[PDB]
């Protein structure tokens, strides 16, 4: 179709592929042969317009399904390898794709993508900010994107929901453009502003199904996000709704396995989420260098994976967030970030001191562990390392505050010598039936059922009573001073007293 | 080989292409050429035939093996795009498949599938039951199965193990068909009754290795099956063996990546377990609608894995599960959800009371927590949200049932008042020799030692002891009624009586 | 370029296909056009030396990078199936590897492999030892190998880190070689010595972001190394640097998913580590008959997946293992495989008796388990399963041993009887003021403040004191035995004694 590879890198100059590509997709697209090869000729392909690999005209909506629930729209974009073609594109704006996904939501399309790169005619410092997208997917759903590579752009990824319904004019966005169910699967983006952008304008929340894996994003040093889930509000102008999870970017159900690689010296950025929520997501993540999580508002972000990271990872809330869903901002089954002190209330957990989750398998090799007894006896135990002067410790929260505000109950003591009632007076124990006895108010020592407990038996002497004023052991019943303790009272007389001597002193 | 692609949709007619794809592939089996190119010409190659993928006369036992432990015999079927080729399918019965793997087990082969369509020429409405299979595999090993489609058939993946061992006149049923180490990767199944099934008649129990990543599941909502597991039971007739775990299907260290799409009015399955078990099994599971689990027998299904879902899931099960084995039918690292309530028998685990494990990082929000505390002091918490009446329970439970019929023994309440002793009397508490003190029947406060533990000593007063008829304190040891309780008795006698006065009153 | 396929296993003689595969890489670079296809011919393409995927000449350093930052030297090597194409390599000596990839570190390159057999011309006996590596890396990042087979060799995978530094003089081996970031999917192991192995000589100890999913791995019987991660100690020689992690293969954030099968007869290897550690790995690993884990040295391995196996699976440690990093040699979010019993210190944990970590969910049936309450009341409990003598504990733990030594300090009993300060005296318990009373010294029963607690109250009495030799109740105040216990003291006095008779006797 009259497309050649001559770029040259030292002029920027070749001729422009757009117009050919762009036949090669209709040509594909009229004949139903869903599929367009770009081979890796000597140079690279130049390309200053989009590519909407559904054709030109395809921009939103349903698509033309057939009859088996199907978009007949589409097609599979491949070259010759993950480096071997490479495609130099020239934004016309900040917004233009080099290849888009647009249309048809809510059914598979033959659209698909892989065995290329997306790289950038003109190469942006990473002092400034760069144009362009990557890859654009709006409207789509089962795009696979395999095996690609992606190279210095505004942005890599970019997952989106524009459009609003045309037959919605009493302007509820629940019916209209919803991204949903695409693979990503072994593609590189490289020194991006933002690696993978989740951003919802004026169509629906969803953001499900989306899945990463065997990827690596290069976040860039100077304020580069690696993820970012943000809407605009651009919804909220034309109806307020002052509602707080109405208008998000719902992220859900997604797979993120992807391996981080940030800056060490000038704070890069990890994941930004700006009225969005990430809920039930999985994937393991990997970090390397020094990363930082922002959090804007009360929303959150929650996974069932795990990441790790040979770095320290900070974390920035520019909000209080919302405790009624989420404990913290971000969680994982291995770590949740926000670690806050302790707020200064408890007597026992004071300021200075930092909760962190119990990482199921002590792998910090310093904290508490589960461990199960085996082998003829058989129990349960929970331990803590030597040095830890809190003991073990029975806590409760409040709605509001998860993790920092937690009350101490009990305490027992690393040494094994006092169960300790933190927070309130008067313990005590007592038997299945609730008879029994403890303290109350820190001088009487008390039986809880009045009347009933009796203090020793025939077969379970004491052998004595000391009191501050009288004894009574072996050697007979004597006070401890002399002769000013009475036995008896004038009103509150004794009765009857058998002595064998018979005569005082 | 004579193959057009001139299927009509609205007629429903079209050239037989069968005969010219199994044509194909003699072709490149005899040749060695093993791999077969369909590309995507202007409709959909219209085939009622099964296709072999191994050729005609491939149907089990050991295949064809060169000097290097591997399969000759075998296609490797690939198109265009997972929607770019299209096939559509005329099963002449119910279980005739478009495209199976039938033969050789324990090695490798070199019978492949790849980008393209599985999809019905006759469209059974969601009312009626279908019929055809989309993929077969039985007696196949390293068979992958990547970015295709599959549609509106009555089973969409079927893994089988039906031949008998030729050389088996015993009828052992140890030696022939098993189904083991499949990849199937970016794969999407729409509204089939049975998904995925796990079937055995006359082959071995061992499905194991095969693998699902990246693919998604759309349950049929009129009662459709996403995965099922069974056992026909067919070499029940030929040997009773009344034996419960012999005859099952076995699906072991699978695993299970699928994103499922369920029904929120007529009540669709997830998952469907008749004599066969799952154990080992991993992966990451996505629900969105209202799914169920159904259990028949005391069967069960355990992954390493986590689901979740946007939606309530509900249980049921046919029978007593077998607790000998596993707690509940279905266990994940998140979540159990056969949650059945408490037994009226515990005082204080009563009916109406649910059971839910730990979920490892309190995501929920509402669940007791395990935190580690850091920086100078160290210890370890667990804790639980306010308003939790019943506080932190020390409990134990039978063999018989796991979860429900769970024994409270110690409680150490809310209000960190009382450490109660829920199912037992006399409760107590001593040091490292064993000699303490306690409880003894409701009455009696006693230590365990006979005449050894002495109250208070001249260090440690005590200041006063009061009973119901005598007070010992500061003012004297005066009885509480006046001129009826005695010193001394007619039959056992105090001493002699020093006191500085020298006469009563 | 002169390649057939004629490779007779008969009398394994045929025609040597390297000159034409390394004719055919070179034009493939030359002409930027990054790719070489090898059809499945009538048999294998036999090859007597190696391909270098980057030309002859590419074996270190920086690649020649663009404007772009990626390396432009390269091939993808593709053929046509996971079977389709064979590959008979005769390696020159033990470290020929069939396919490498040498070079460029930090960046990606074109290089590439899929679809394809690396299998041996001499098949080597399980009871002698093989030579030849089926897929080199080295120096290499981003070489995806997708959907391939390899046989029989001494090496399947070999991650290499070999050369040094050319402007090291000072011998640092911290600029060089390090292999990073590469791509394993769908990849099988055919009884090799060493399936996988991590080794460095002189390069840096970086092994970072390699995946590995959907891999089985055949170990040999023989005594086969599923995966080994080793330093050879070569630049220890050069430069002593007595320090224990200096000189190590770090293989940190890599995913291994990989099936393993071993053997049951002749204790074959899963994994050997000798001067490397595993650290912050993830992945689901599926074993199968029984295997071992060797450790020599302080060094571990430590993963945030799981693994499952229907085998009983060995440790082996040539050492005494770091614990002042890991507690355990091999970890795992479900296991933790070097149990070693508890020793005899602990009067309750004694020698024959093993720790097992949590499991999370009590897939075992067997072990404590973590559940909440929900529905009105709310709770938390942690429970044993009946018979477990032992109860549950409150343990420490030293440094030095993390599990084996656990120290017992708080025991609550099965029976909900006593609670038990096993390791030390004197137990007691007090309320938040900090008053209270307990024991001390096996002998006495004390109130922590002096001269403040009081025994029995107006409202609140006890009805009795039974001691050794006297005893306070409704009868009065009577000795034990007759006329020997006396009222006073010659030395220490009572006052007046107020009697309603006013007569001894």
């Amino acid at each position: 179709f009259g497309a050649v590879a001559d770029y040259n890198p030292t002029t920027k100059t070749g001729t422009d592929n757009t117009q050919a590509f762009r036949n090669a997709v209709a040509a594909a697209i009229a004949q139903n042969i869903r599929n367009v090869y770009a081979p890796g000729g000597p140079s690279a392909y130049m390309t200053t317009g989009e590519i909407n690999l559904g054709g030109e005209g395809f921009t939103g909506g349903e698509g033309s399904r057939d009859v088996w629930r199907g978009i007949t729209q589409g097609v599979h974009f491949f070259g010759d390898g993950p480096y071997s073609t490479i495609i130099a594109f020239n934004p016309p704006n900040t917004d233009a794709p080099c290849f888009s996904a647009r249309g048809g939501w809510g059914t598979h399309s033959p659209r698909a993508l892989s065995k290329l790169a997306i790289e950038p005619v003109n190469w942006a410092d990473y002092n400034a900010t760069s144009s362009g997208t990557g890859v654009l997917l709006q409207g789509c759903c089962f795009v696979p994107v395999t095996d690609v590579h992606i190279g210095r752009f505004h942005r890599g990824i970019h997952f989106w929901n524009k459009l609003q319904g045309t037959d919605d004019p009493t302007n509820t966005f629940t019916k209209g453009d919803f991204t949903e169910f695409n693979r990503i699967t072994r593609v590189r983006v490289f020194n991006c502003d933002i690696d993978v952008d989740y951003q919802v304008s004026l169509g629906n929340n969803s953001f499900h199904g989306n899945s990463f894996t065997d990827c690596m994003c290069q976040i860039n040093s100077y304020g580069g996000i690696g993820m970012r889930m943000w809407d605009d509000g651009s919804r909220n102008a034309i109806r307020p709704s002052s509602l707080p999870y109405e208008y998000i970017a719902n992220v859900y159900n997604n797979k993120h396995e992807i391996n981080w690689f940030g800056s060490d010296a000038r704070t890069c950025y990890l994941m930004h989420i700006d009225k969005a929520q990430g809920r039930g997501c999985n994937g393991d993540m990997t970090v390397e260098a020094a990363v930082t999580l922002r959090a804007i508002g009360q929303y959150w972000y929650q996974s069932f994976g795990s990441l790790h990271s040979i770095s320290a990872i900070n974390t920035v809330v520019d909000g209080d967030t919302d405790t009624a869903t989420r404990p913290v901002a971000f969680m994982w089954m291995n770590s949740a970030y926000p670690q806050v002190n302790f707020d200064g209330t408890d007597p026992l957990l004071t300021s200075g001191l930092t909760p962190r989750q119990y990482d199921l398998n002590n792998s910090g090799n310093t904290g508490m562990e589960l461990l199960n007894i085996r082998g003829a006896n058989t129990g349960a135990i929970w331990s803590i390392q030597n040095g830890a002067a809190l003991g073990w410790i029975l806590g409760r929260r409040a709605q509001a505050d998860s993790r920092k505000g937690t009350r101490s109950v009990w305490q027992f003591s690393y040494n094994g010598e006092v169960i300790k009632s933190v927070s309130a007076a008067n313990v005590g124990l007592q038997n299945s039936t609730g008879a029994g006895f403890g303290m109350l108010g820190d001088t009487l020592l008390r039986p809880y059922a009045a009347s009933t407990i009796s203090l020793g038996s025939p077969t379970y002497p004491f052998t004595r009573l000391r009191t501050t004023d009288w004894t009574v052991d072996t050697n007979g019943i004597v006070p401890v001073q002399d002769g000013i303790k009475n036995i008896g009272s004038s009103s509150l007389r004794v009765g009857t007293v058998f002595a064998a001597t018979g005569t005082i002193n």
